[PDB]
């Protein structure tokens, strides 16, 4: 990478206001002890008894590509699907110029991982300047927080080495 | 239904889903009109629906 540059996409003070953005931590992601997340998203979580539709969308106004990612959450259970977003029948739809697809959540009880029976699946996807990516729910998605403008060399690759740098 | 590799060694596993070709061949063999079928494990995952249609 010739240009890396972390930013906030979706401000985590200001993004959410019908949505809960601190609830969203699992043991299966420690820290310090406490339960905590992924520090790039945010697990977006019913606010009360409520999760309404979710509509956000953000531009590329960076002068570069920039790498986005996301969650689609899938509970293990109903009573499990409805402790988090109180909706039943969720979709969550992501959508840009070249980028565009539906999710369905797949509940199911999968063996346990990380004391753990549901998945998260994680995807990503690279925003052309100046173009627009659309993030809607009802639910079971995880937003992005932090996104990164690049730019993308030619070539190299990833060592594996105890050796020291 | 489940399965616990205890032989020591990778278990090579098949299975199959099948798409009956109408509405009645779903209830001349399952009974229900709208099922699912998920097979999972640590590192799989996947729901199937059928797709119910004459080929």
């Amino acid at each position: 990478v010739s240009s890396f540059e972390r930013f906030e996409i979706f401000p985590k003070t200001s993004s959410w206001p019908n949505h809960d953005s601190n609830k969203g931590v699992t043991a299966a992601c420690p820290h310090a002890g406490a339960k905590s997340f992924y520090k790039n998203l945010i697990w977006l979580v019913k606010k009360g008894n409520s999760y309404p539709k979710l509509s956000k969308s953000y531009i590329n106004d960076k002068g570069k590509e920039v790498l986005v990612l996301w969650g689609i959450h899938h509970p293990s259970t109903s009573a499990d699907q409805q402790s988090l977003y109180q909706n039943a029948d969720t979709y969550v739809f992501v959508g840009s110029s070249r980028y565009s697809k539906k999710f369905k959540p797949e509940i199911a009880i999968r063996p346990k991982v990380r004391d753990q029976e549901g998945r998260m699946n994680y995807y990503w996807t690279l925003v052309e300047p100046g173009d627009k990516i659309t993030f809607e729910a009802t639910g079971n998605l995880v937003v992005p927080r932090y996104a990164f403008a690049m730019e993308r060399n030619a070539g190299s690759g990833i060592i594996i080495s105890d050796t020291p740098v």
